[PDB]
């Protein structure tokens, strides 16, 4: 984030050898321009689209830069979280919950409850093997997403940590609306794969239950996903989606397809250098063979 | 593109069982407020940005929204000129020059010189076998990178198209520039694949000159762009560079070692539903195997 504007496109107007009036002519005046370009005026986003046509670089790109080429979001709250998460790090946890207490925005409601109840969860795990959450944080995010028709990826997310916490009848309601807006996101490139995750997750977690009609559909959910208008940026979701149809299949009583195919996509992770997911589900192959009691 | 502003903020607002009061407030005036969201105010950016973070919407995902759920560019140019070249269909390119040529924007020249070359090419192929082009047209191209210190991806999709018309020395120096940029881009999920399918055409062009020094080089730079942050996104191009080491290991004598890893490529393509890729490169291999004369 930490990088005005004006002064960001001037750099790259001059990096491409483009006159001022090429690229502002017919969109605001010469003065502006030059107060613009110095940053003493602040754009309107419609005519800074236009600008932005003008020297070739798309939004998107403009603010990678902008951030001084380091995030693709403004916001850094879901990838702090996710990272925080994923080394278990309470300590960071309870810091991020207080810096954004500080700004207490009313709706920050929702992302202090999903902290609040990973730092409960976390430090209760510390002190025993296993999970001790309030009920009032399963509340305050289970009655955000309550009667919400339409979701953008910010419900997905807030889906994904939340799911456990409902009635299985919610969670089916819920995932219906979330199937709605998969609909439009699967052709949007972030988006896909934050589908792809989460569709990994529940029939990975689906399985687990024996809830294999289920875990079926949203398996067939995972292959359009991962396969959807034939993306290159979407492969380490089909190799995903191969291990749990092989899985699939050893409880369909078709045993040995099954387990072939899940040990093919152990090895293509090997192969394609992610050695730590292939570890990772050589695990949750081993434990698969055992519950179910497979040879 | 085709869809103001305020007017989705509101829908989306609504969506989210959010207030004006809660959304706006500390960022601009209730009326202020009341009027963008009909559509009567032009925002700033940075104020945009803002409200952006009090719907938990990032930028990017707005504008997805924003242009009807399909492209997450505003110019098209770049995603209509492949998919024309991708089906050689000279009549769709001839129809994207006239319509860029009526807005004539100046710096529109790289752009319209490239669809000039890439109909001129198309038109040749097709009254003879073989490549019938304007030296002008190559010129304009050369010039515009000629002497740029530092390029954004524009440039980098330039340089893809234009690289044969450049000497050797010109594409080597071209080359480092671009390095540049890859530096920063890499950590860019946009730009990281768009380097990788760069470095993996010039690694195919460079096994097929027999300039083996430099396939190794690029071969190197498309196995770590796929490798950048152990990134999920870049599977694909994993498998793609696990071809060509295949291809360079067969060239430097590790012959029956560099088979068994291409023929594994084209086989997971296969196993990951890249069925049409899979075909391709086997072709790739076949050639490859008798303008090498290999056994």
């Amino acid at each position: 984030h930490h990088h005005s504007y004006g002064e960001l496109i001037r750099e790259i107007r001059l990096s491409k050898g483009l006159t001022q009036k090429e690229v502002y002519t017919g969109i605001i005046s010469r003065s502006y321009a030059i107060g613009f370009e110095k940053g003493k005026h602040e754009i309107t986003l419609s005519l800074f689209e236009e600008i932005l046509k003008r020297i070739m670089v798309p939004l998107d790109e403009f603010f990678f830069i902008y951030r001084d080429f380091s995030s693709t979001e403004d916001d850094s709250f879901w990838i702090d979280f996710v990272e925080l998460s994923g080394k278990n790090d309470v300590v960071g946890m309870q810091a991020l919950l207080d810096k954004i207490t500080l700004e207490r925005t009313e709706q920050s409601e929702v992302r202090k409850a999903i902290l609040h109840t990973r730092i409960q969860t976390i430090n209760h795990y510390l002190r025993t093997n296993v999970s001790n959450i309030s009920d009032e944080y399963k509340k305050i995010i289970h009655d955000y997403l309550w009667k919400m028709q339409t979701w953008t990826l910010e419900e997905v997310r807030i889906f994904s940590n939340g799911i456990s916490f409902f009635e299985e009848e919610v969670q089916i309601h819920f995932y219906q609306i979330m199937l709605k807006s998969y609909e439009k996101y699967r052709y949007y490139d972030r988006g896909r794969l934050l589908f792809c995750h989460l569709f990994a997750n529940l029939t990975d977690e689906l399985i687990i239950q024996n809830k294999i009609n289920y875990a079926n559909l949203v398996l067939e959910k995972l292959k359009e996903a991962s396969e959807t208008s034939g993306s290159f940026n979407s492969a380490f979701y089909r190799i995903v989606a191969n291990y749990y149809q092989g899985a699939i299949w050893m409880k369909e009583g078709e045993v040995e397809k099954g387990y072939r195919q899940a040990k093919r996509a152990i090895q293509t992770w090997k192969e394609l250098h992610y050695e730590a997911i292939a570890d990772l589900y050589s695990v949750v192959l081993k434990q698969f063979l055992e519950k179910e009691n497979i040879q």
